[PDB]
């Protein structure tokens, strides 16, 4: 990938800075520095880098479209990589905390961070907070004299909030919302009345689309000084459509992609998650199959899980996804065509992001 | 207190804004809005408000000093309250996450947030993230047109990082640091070689002094436009001295203050924490008593815990604390006197903060 080499070089630079700043400011010892390096590498590396690389792709596209000398181009590219790593570290933060919340086993082909024997959830919760803090530290340091510092902080923290609210929707989606009460425990739903297209869309848009699609695009624009050269409303809309689709893919793969290929072991079925599969099944399946689903969903029993996967196969959920996907490509291409009519350089960078998204296998 | 009524009014105002903003931006439903209101109230209220009210005390003192007119004074007081709630919500965030990490039972006289039957740690981890996000949201909204917004965000996030590094020191202090290895579990120490004055000071300065003492003081100066009026190094120094002492008090009270007065049930002894008591005991006790300590510390057995408390009592730990406190008083008074020679108004505000700290009972 065009910017992969540059992006990994900036990782090493940012890591050296962050760990060195801790030695300088917080009397960091050699052993905990080593721990923190291992934590950063394990939690921030090993993914696809779709988010981080997008920032760099967008920034370059927009910078090429402007007039600027070699030194200015180098600055935009370096700043873009730093911004990319801010988002990768925000991702790292979310996944550390998510893996604890989901009581998960594997992430990116390795044991989850909290599941490392020398860590535990008791330490990893705070390791996640360190990751989040580091992301802002990168902006404060590298962008100390840049005009876009304030706007970078604003959009980053807005998206942080947005994602935590999406996560709220996610973690509270298996209990009937009328029953949600801090003082009283409640069993998970038995009737699944709230497992609706609207409720699934609300979960995925806020928990995924903002930080995975909207944030990288906007940061690319901010570091290149071109945010005002694009249609804000249109950019948001295409980010939501692609981001919803990206999470739908994630939902589908939880059931249908081998964990060894995926690098993670999803338990959506065991945890009675309001996934795209669950919602699509419940709203399309015949009455007796809906009943059987309800009898078997949200159980850790392997036979119950196997019944759900077979019911999904019988209801042709993979084919139904392909129909959804066809509808999504149609909309995305239209939205991109509209963006292209306004700013062809930006629209090209949206195409690049979409191309890494469409029909992905992990 | 002078600003308690104003401060509580601003709470109601910021709460309405934050919940309203979620409705506007994230399609927040009535049930989850109610959940979030109860979460905010439970996690943000019921403390002493020393941090938040300090911001207002400092801002008022400096606004009077610089002869602000009625309209300017009202703005600074309202801004100060908002900054105060940023810190209270940062505190709320830390305590939510800490109660999970320490597996605690009570906070501020009520069950810990995660222990509310309708919550659990698996929801509460994210509730803590929401609180942290909300703190930045207040600044972005209320200070959108203020030139001090940049510096408020900078200091807030620097202190957030500092505190998480302090927390790293805290949670990794019961294992030999040379044995800190993500891939390998290691038992708690048996020799306690790292339970040193230096390591205790490092934990408490970073986990407590920055967010409890330095941050409220700096924010009061930032909102009143008076940071340039005071000695930065001297301010930092007095904040470190008071903050260390404040955490030493917290450590002492874990053992010697009844949970019902304190409002929380500490388990420093059961969890083999590197507390001021443990460190001071180990470095001053005769060898026979040190051996007894090692044979009983870090045990959940109530008799073992009682043995430790008896050892502390026999070693005159409370008297030793009183002697430390005398030395702190002497240093704080010297530092305040030097501040007073430079800016009397700010020195008075530090005196107010110190008066709420010195010989506190909870
Ligand atoms: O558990 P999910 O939801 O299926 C997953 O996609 C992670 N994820 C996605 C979006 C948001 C969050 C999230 C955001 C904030 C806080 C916690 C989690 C996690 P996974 O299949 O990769 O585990
Ligand atoms: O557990 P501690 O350390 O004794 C306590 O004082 C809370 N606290 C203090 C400082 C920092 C943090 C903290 C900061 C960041 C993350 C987690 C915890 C918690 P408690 O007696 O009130 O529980
Ligand atoms: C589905 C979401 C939003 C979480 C995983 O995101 P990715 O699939 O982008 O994970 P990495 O590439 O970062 O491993
Ligand atoms: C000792 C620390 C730093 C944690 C508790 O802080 P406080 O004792 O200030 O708690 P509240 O008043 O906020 O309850
Ligand atoms: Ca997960
Ligand atoms: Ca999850
Ligand atoms: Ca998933
Ligand atoms: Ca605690
Ligand atoms: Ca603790
Ligand atoms: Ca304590
Ligand atoms: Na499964
Ligand atoms: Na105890």
């Amino acid at each position: 990938m065009a910017h992969m080499e540059r992006f990994q070089k900036v990782y090493e630079e940012v890591q050296e800075f962050l760990l060195g700043d801790a030695e300088k400011r917080f009397e960091m010892d050699v052993h905990r520095k080593g721990y923190l390096k291992s934590m950063m590498d394990t939690t921030c590396l090993g993914g696809k880098y779709n988010r981080g690389l997008c920032v760099v792709d967008v920034a370059e596209a927009m910078a090429k479209d402007t007039q600027m000398d070699a030194a200015a181009m180098e600055r935009v590219l370096h700043d873009a990589c730093v911004c990319g790593w801010m988002i990768e570290m925000l991702q790292a933060h979310f996944l550390v905390e998510d893996d604890i919340m989901d009581h998960s086993k594997t992430r990116r082909g390795k044991p989850c961070w909290y599941l490392h024997p020398g860590v535990t959830a008791q330490v990893a919760i705070n390791d996640g907070l360190i990751l989040l803090a580091w992301a802002t530290q990168m902006a404060l340091h590298y962008f100390a004299d840049r005009p876009f510092l304030a706007e970078v902080l604003r959009v980053f923290h807005d998206v942080d909030l947005t994602t935590t609210i999406g996560q709220l929707y996610d973690v509270t989606s298996m209990v009937d919302s009328a029953k949600l009460d801090a003082k009283v425990a409640h069993a998970n739903t038995t009737d699944y009345v709230e497992y609706t297209p609207f409720n699934h869309r609300r979960i995925v848009v806020y928990k995924t689309a903002y930080y995975t699609y909207w944030l990288p695009l906007v940061m690319g624009l901010l570091v290149s000084g071109t945010l005002e050269k694009v249609d804000k409303k249109a950019t948001h809309k295409v980010a939501m459509v692609m981001g919803e689709y990206f999470q739908v893919q994630d939902d589908v793969m939880d059931c249908f992609t081998p964990p060894e290929k995926l690098g993670k072991i999803g338990t959506d079925i065991e945890d009675a998650k309001c996934s795209w599969l669950a919602v699509t099944f419940l709203t399309t399946a015949p009455a007796e199959k809906v009943a059987e689903f309800k009898a078997n969903y949200g159980s850790t029993d392997p036979a119950a899980v196997a019944v759900i996967k077979q019911l999904y196969t019988e209801q042709n959920l993979l084919a139904r996804f392909e129909e959804y996907e066809k509808a999504v490509v149609a909309e995305v291409e239209q939205l991109i065509a509209a963006l292209e009519a306004q700013n062809a350089a930006f629209a090209a960078s949206v195409k690049v992001l979409w191309s890494k998204t469409y029909k992905r296998q992990k």
